[PDB]
């Protein structure tokens, strides 16, 4: 509950990922975060928001690119959710919902 | 803060009735003490501005904003402009980058 996402660009896309995500969040530092697209069921699905050091803007935004599902067959749009974490840190922000649609 | 700068942004185009939704990077910027505002060379150098509250302008470092709607609402193609963060006091500004106005 330390870190924590105030609003985000979308909160949709394609199951094909590769869609570009603006995010504002509190103070973060560049080298020790990671955005997790995750699933809470058994079978435990996580990708990861891809980006670089350089699309942490002044530690108070993100600019990543989406993950893709691990199913590109989907008949309707699949909620998720993604959340703010150290990487290997035990410290995250609260959950928020991402929806992906088909094709 | 030193010179107003655009980072980066979202949407770089949207419709001629303005009212999408623009999220936009920039360096130290005052929510009382910021504006961005869309213009053209012209002679009747036609001006706009992003419509957002004061709460809308995150952390100091960013802005989430609606877009106005250009002064044609018939346009026959796409109509370019410029759209500068600038400063309510100071009226300095930042390097201007183009926005892309669509027709319906």
């Amino acid at each position: 509950s330390n870190l924590k996402i105030s609003r985000m660009d979308k909160t949709a896309g394609s199951v094909r990922g590769g869609d570009e995500v603006y995010l504002l969040c509190d103070k973060v530092q560049k080298d020790d975060i990671e955005v997790r697209f995750y699933e809470d069921d058994e079978n435990g699905w996580q990708a990861f928001g891809d980006f670089s050091p350089t699309d942490v803007h002044k530690q108070y935004a993100i600019v990543f690119r989406t993950p893709p599902y691990h199913k590109m067959k989907i008949e309707r749009p699949v909620t998720v959710f993604l959340q703010l974490k150290r990487k290997r840190g035990g410290d995250v922000s609260d959950s928020k919902q991402f929806t992906y649609y088909p094709l």
